[PDB]
């Protein structure tokens, strides 16, 4: 469990946090990647804090999660790795700005897909009591797989909820209901210049339909997940029992 068991073959992403780079296990050729971390500049609280999230990723192994392998220290740099996954396809967010850039809407097959694999990814989280439903935090792998990152667990809050715009998991739908009509329609559901704005539109619960290549099946539930009442927001569980939703809408490996 050392850094000398890997071996970078190049950087994905940098911060802010540090740095995100694509590695190889030595011992079997293993593709990876790792996110660097610089402790060097913390206090011990920010220290035990940090040990802390880090103990809580060693926990969930889902089919949906961004899987957790390792976690190295190198106190020579005080350097922090973490281990994780590769996953090839990258963010949503690239998908979704890729889109918009290329005119191009996505298929509603791929739309299942993200549906499908993060509702899992919640009810997995919600039995587990966490980790925020953005476009940025949720990956790709090559086999039309989707993973949901770390994040949570300036800009404009497209995502937040009526009820946390005020003072749940029925929020969570909400957000996920937010995300798959952004990959729907190219856009968030609703749009503003200032927060206050944005809370206006969000109270008044009005948006587009998502485009009518997308069926009225697919865009009831959106529509119903972006619904004012939390209580008239689909379960988990309702989502699942669509008719839409099918074997080959989950993970495989
Ligand atoms: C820091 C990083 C978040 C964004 C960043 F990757 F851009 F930095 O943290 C995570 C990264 C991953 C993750 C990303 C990828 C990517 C692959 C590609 C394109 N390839 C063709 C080169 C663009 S990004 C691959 N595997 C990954 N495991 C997943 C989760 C996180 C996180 N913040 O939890």
């Amino acid at each position: 469990s050392r850094a000398e068991d890997y071996e970078v073959l190049y950087t994905i992403g940098t911060g802010s946090y540090g740095r995100c780079q694509k590695i190889r296990r030595k011992s079997d050729g293993k593709i990876l990647v790792w996110k660097e971390l610089d402790y060097g500049s913390m206090t011990e609280a920010e220290k035990q804090m940090l040990v802390s999230e880090v103990n809580l990723l060693r926990e969930l192994k889902h089919p949906n999660i961004v899987r957790y392998y390792d976690r190295i220290i190198d106190r020579t740099n005080t350097t922090l790795y973490i281990v994780m996954e590769y996953c090839e396809g990258g963010d949503l967010a690239s998908v979704i700005t890729k889109g918009t850039k290329e005119r191009q809407y996505l298929d509603e097959e791929f739309v299942l897909r993200v549906m499908t694999q993060l509702t899992l990814a919640l009810k997995e989280c919600h039995r587990r009591s966490h980790r925020d439903l953005k476009p940025a935090n949720v990956f790709l792998d090559g086999k039309q797989n989707v993973k949901l990152g770390d994040f949570g667990l300036v800009g404009t809050p497209y995502y937040m909820s009526p009820e946390q715009m005020n003072r749940n998991e029925k929020s969570d739908i909400w957000s996920l209901g937010c995300l798959l009509y952004e990959l729907c329609a190219l856009m968030p559901p609703f749009t503003a210049f200032s927060q206050k704005e944005l809370a206006g539109k969000i109270r008044e619960g009005k948006f587009r339909r998502i485009p009518y290549r997308y069926s009225d099946e697919l865009n009831e539930i959106i529509t119903r997940m972006l619904n004012l009442k939390d209580y008239h927001r689909p379960s988990v569980e309702e989502i699942l029992e669509n008719p839409l939703i099918l074997e080959h809408h989950h993970h495989h490996h």
